[PDB]
């Protein structure tokens, strides 16, 4: 893995994710507007950073976009809206074959975030 | 009843039997194989729209968001295996964009299950 | 299936149950005290409608005895409280090995119950 | 830090491992294989409970339960298979019963992100 994508219309998170992922991970890219980032072509070294962007839905479009395209990408589901609704998300982009590899609730948990992240980075 | 009836499934088996099944109790019954075709429409309180997930293509969730994002009124059935909380997931996520589910269904479907609720459905319109 | 056992500490739900069970299942029973009903020792052949009881969690002590006793006994769950926390403890329950076959929020949906019960029964 | 770690899991090598995995961190850890015997203590807000939820056994939510019903104030770390919910599950119902859940753990176990996180944890105390 050694590129990463935050998808998020919410400006001040995009920043947050930035800081703690750029340390880790050198080549992260934020997008406000899915309609952008769904105009890339990922591969199987993306994570992607995703906001379901509830109640708009904005992120269920880009999951079914993802599942449509057969995206190798990694992708990490966060959403401040609802817990049981996020879980469900990750429970219908597995079954649609994308691998998730995470999901967290907002206000985001910066350490468990990065752990994480540090895991999936080829640091010793 | 005489509401209309959707069944939107893209296989041809399992559609043909929800359509045998509802066809008795509510005549106005339409199957679409092809959910964009279903899309177009604009739907109405009274409609019943059952709704197969379509696992594990994203279909089914598109016709979910489609019809959120329209806000459609209309009653809504959806169908798919058990799954270890599929079906449990797509109906927190319809609830949740405000959308009238009714019920659900695993499958493979319980016809008497299924005959037996659209039969009580009819006779509390 | 020839056999109901109710548990629920709310008087007005069992009454609603055991009128809704009766016609379908005529040999049923409610307790609003689980401490009695975990006196008995259960077969396949019955059928268990169990409150979670939340958030005094009565219902989580019931599904811990049940499972510890390998109860081969069938297992709707029901709860008024949140249907995550419902699920969830559908979630657990299967997964200790319990035969849960369904799950209902409250307020109770008469004709989804309705139905079920039917198909359980050997009627043709 | 000097919190006390407590570790409940009847499994000899995972519970073994999971202390290797503390001690250098949090010196005053204490490993119980006998549930039962961990819910005769009394626990304080700085203590943490790692709790392996000992499926396919009911063990790991029975002490989940004893401490709701306490009203423990201890932080809370569940350990366990992913296992299409299991894990998510115990963590709403813990949370849901008022616990502090910190977080979760799937087997089996990344040594790494569990070294990395308690190292955060103690330079949080």
């Amino acid at each position: 893995l050694n590129r990463v994508f935050i998808v998020d219309d919410d400006t001040l998170t995009c920043n947050l994710l930035k800081t703690i992922v750029e340390p880790i991970f050198g080549n992260v890219e934020a997008f406000q507007h899915p309609r952008a980032f769904l105009t890339l072509s990922l591969n199987k070294q993306d994570i992607i950073i995703l906001d379901l962007m509830m109640p708009d839905m904005d992120g269920i479009e880009v999951i079914r976009h993802l599942a449509e395209h057969k995206s190798p990408a990694s992708l990490i589901l966060i959403s401040g809206y609802d817990s049981g609704v996020l879980h469900s998300a990750e429970t219908l982009a597995l079954s649609c074959g994308l691998n998730v590899i995470n999901t967290f609730t907002k206000p985001i948990n910066t350490e468990v975030l990065t752990c994480f992240l540090t895991s999936l980075s080829n640091r010793q």
